[PDB]
């Protein structure tokens, strides 16, 4: 149905990879993105990890995270492109209404769920814009913090609960949302 976003089949033909093993699919996916220095690539188990993040992302699709430099705030937006394709877009908050060049997310991540039911695998590809002053390392650390706030990869510790509560408070417009606590919890090493 010539979708405006690329799905997994546009990168790896599904009808070609169906009898491959999980490891063989992972090799091909990493090879696909290997000739780049702007790319984030991962393979995530669905039930164990992505499913819980997905559930929090649908209910809480917008967030803010600091990028330590002072800190520069970033918007995080989850976009549900289709039943098998979920995007995470990260945009610098201060400049995004200044010009079309800054309005573009500096980091776009796709999660492909096409193999989730048969192989319990999610394939991730992201790109960081070379014109931005966000490095690949900065983008990696932001993605790690997205994971910590979005379900805190099933942690049940007090601080993990504090992170999830802050995410929910932001998305419901609660007075209890506080930027200072956001910054403390994003910088804290405890999981």
């Amino acid at each position: 149905k010539d979708k405006p976003y690329k799905t997994l089949d546009d990168y790896l033909k599904l009808d070609k990879i169906k009898d491959l093993s999980k490891q063989e699919v992972e090799f091909l996916w990493r090879a696909k993105w290997s000739n780049r220095d702007d790319s984030l690539v991962a393979v995530v188990p669905y039930v164990k990890t992505f499913q819980g993040m997905y559930k929090y992302a649908v209910k809480n699709p917008l967030f803010v995270l600091p990028l330590p430099r002072p800190v520069e705030l970033q918007y995080v937006q989850w976009q549900f492109a289709g039943p098998n394709t979920v995007h995470c877009l990260i945009t610098s908050l201060a400049e995004y209404k200044l010009h079309q060049d800054f309005a573009k997310p500096h980091t776009t991540i796709q999660f492909h769920l096409d193999l989730a039911n048969d192989k319990d695998m999610v394939l991730m590809n992201g790109q960081v814009e070379s014109d931005s002053n966000v490095s690949l390392q900065d983008a990696q650390l932001l993605l790690l913090n997205v994971q910590r706030f979005y379900g805190a990869m099933g942690s049940e510790t007090s601080i993990a609960k504090e992170r999830i509560q802050l995410l929910e408070d932001f998305n419901k417009g609660s007075q209890n949302f506080d930027i200072n606590k956001l910054i403390q919890l994003a910088q804290s090493m405890e999981n």
